[PDB]
C-alpha cells in the first residue's frame, strides 16, 4: 500500500571528523572511555535487526524468495548497465559507482596519482579513469595497484603487469599483495612508492556478527599501507564496516592526526541495508615518524585488538563517530533492513507485483543518482586496456 508510494532517494551521508591538534601517542592497554558502552549497545541493537533474518535461512525455499525480496528493493539495480553502454564506463561494478559517487561528492585536491589496494577488478580504478579523463582532464592518469593474486575478472591485471605490485606463485621464491602480512604492506608501499607523489590511495578489502572483528587484520593493513605511501597533501578513502570496535576506533583517531579532513561516507550506490561505510580522508598534513611506523607495522606483525591509542584522549571524535554510526547503521541501514522484511511478509508470494510496484521508483532513484553525479563518455584512447570481456 501506502508505505511503497513514498519511498524517496536516500541521500549522500557524509559526517566530518575533528582533526586532533595534540600529538599522537601509539600505546603500549588501558581503560575504555565511557562512550565505549555506547558504542557496545549499538553492536548489540544492530545485531539484533540483522538478527531478524535468521528465520528465513535455515529452508532453501524461504532462503531463495528472500535474496529476491532484497535484490527486488535494490534500487539501483539496473544502473550499472545503463552507465556502462551510455558512457563507455569499463568493468562498471558496483565498487564504480560508489567510487564515482565519491570522487563527485568529496571535492579532492587531486586523483591523479592514485595508488588503488585491494582491488583486482578496477571497478575503482576504472572509476577513476573515467572521473579523471572526463571531468579533471589531467594530461596523463598514472596509476598503481595490488590485490591478493585472484580474481582478474575483466583482464585488468593481465593487461597492465607494469601497474600491479603483487606477484603470482610463479615467483614464490614475493609479495601476494596480502595486506594482513606486515612484511607485505611495506613492501607494497615500497614499491608504490617508487609512482613518485601517491595524490590518492584506496583500498576496497573485505572479507555477520563479528564481520567488523574479522576484517580487523585486512582494515588495519589496507590502512597501514597507504599510510605509508600517501604522500602529503595526499588523499585516503577506505572500506570499513561497523566502526564499533575500540581497535577500530583507535585507528580512526590515528587517522586524525595525519589528515586535515575526515569523513564517514556512506555513498547512496552502497547498499543502505548494508554496513559498509567509508573513511575518506583529506589532504594529508604529515608523514609518519621512524618511530611511528616501526610501531604500526609490528602491531600488525603480531596482531591483536588491543586499540591503538588511548581512547579517553578522544572524545570529541568518538562523539562523531557515534553520530556517524547512529546516522548510518542505527537509522539508514535498519530502516532498510525492517523495509526488507515488511516487504518480505507482504510479497514474498508476489514478486513480480513488488516489482511492479518499485520499477518508477527506481527509475527516479538512478536518473536523480545521473543527475547528481554527473557522467560523460569517455574517450576511446582513454580506456583502460583489458585482456578479458565480461
Ligand atoms: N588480505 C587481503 N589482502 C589484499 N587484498 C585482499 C585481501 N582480502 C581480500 N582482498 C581483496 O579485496 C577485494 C575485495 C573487494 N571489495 C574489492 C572490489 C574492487 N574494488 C572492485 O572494483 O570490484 C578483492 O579483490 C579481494 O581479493
Amino acid at each position: 500500500y501506502d508505505w511503497l508510494k513514498t519511498v524517496e532517494p536516500t541521500n549522500f551521508l557524509k559526517i566530518g571528523l575533528p582533526y586532533q591538534a595534540h600529538p599522537l601517542h601509539l600505546q603500549h592497554a588501558t581503560t575504555p572511555p565511557s562512550i565505549l558502552e555506547k558504542f557496545k549497545r549499538a553492536d548489540i541493537l544492530l545485531n539484533e535487526v540483522k538478527a531478524e533474518m535468521d528465520p528465513l535461512m535455515l529452508q532453501p525455499e524461504t532462503e531463495k524468495k528472500l535474496f529476491q525480496i532484497l535484490s527486488s528493493i535494490d534500487m539501483f539495480k539496473g544502473l550499472r548497465k545503463k552507465v556502462e553502454f551510455t558512457y563507455n564506463a569499463q568493468i562498471v561494478t558496483n565498487a564504480w559507482l560508489k567510487m564515482y559517487e565519491l570522487l563527485n561528492t568529496m571535492n579532492f585536491n587531486n586523483t591523479s596519482q592514485a595508488f588503488c589496494n585491494c582491488e583486482l577488478p578496477g571497478g575503482f580504478i576504472s572509476a577513476i579513469n573515467h572521473f579523471n579523463y572526463t571531468m579533471m582532464h589531467y594530461p596523463t592518469f598514472n596509476w598503481v595497484a595490488s590485490s591478493l593474486y585472484p580474481e582478474d575478472h575483466y583482464g585488468l591485471y593481465q593487461c597492465n603487469p607494469d601497474n600491479w605490485l603483487m606477484q603470482s606463485p610463479l615467483l614464490k621464491k614475493y609479495n601476494n599483495g596480502d595486506v594482513t602480512i606486515a612484511s607485505n604492506v611495506k613492501n607494497l608501499a615500497l614499491r608504490a612508492t617508487q609512482l613518485t607523489p601517491i595524490h590518492l590511495y584506496t583500498a576496497d578489502g573485505g572479507i555477520y556478527n563479528k564481520q567488523e572483528e574479522l576484517n580487523l587484520k585486512l582494515h588495519f593493513g589496507q590502512a597501514l599501507t597507504g599510510l605509508l605511501s600517501l604522500s602529503k597533501g595526499g588523499n585516503m578513502i577506505l572500506k570499513h564496516y561497523t566502526l564499533n570496535h575500540a581497535f577500530t576506533l583507535s585507528l580512526i583517531c590515528v587517522f586524525s592526526h595525519f589528515f586535515e579532513e575526515l569523513y564517514i561516507t556512506k555513498p547512496t550506490s552502497s547498499r543502505p541495508t548494508n554496513s559498509e561505510t567509508y573513511i575518506v580522508g583529506k589532504n594529508r598534513l604529515r608523514l609518519f615518524t621512524p618511530k611511528e611506523e616501526q610501531v604500526l607495522l609490528k602491531r600488525l606483525e603480531f596482531f591483536n585488538d588491543t586499540p591503538l591509542v588511548d581512547l579517553s584522549l578522544y572524545q570529541n571524535l568518538l562523539e562523531s563517530v557515534y553520530f556517524a554510526v547512529e546516522t548510518i547503521h542505527l537509522k539508514q541501514q535498519i530502516e532498510f533492513l525492517n523495509f526488507g522484511m515488511k516487504c518480505y511478509r507482504h510479497f514474498y508470494n508476489k514478486i513480480k507485483l513488488l516489482n511492479d510496484y518499485l520499477a518508477p521508483k527506481k527509475k527516479i532513484f538512478q536518473d536523480r543518482w545521473r543527475v547528481l553525479n554527473k557522467l560523460y563518455v569517455l574517450e576511446k584512447k582513454h580506456k583502460l586496456k583489458l585482456c578479458a570481456s565480461h
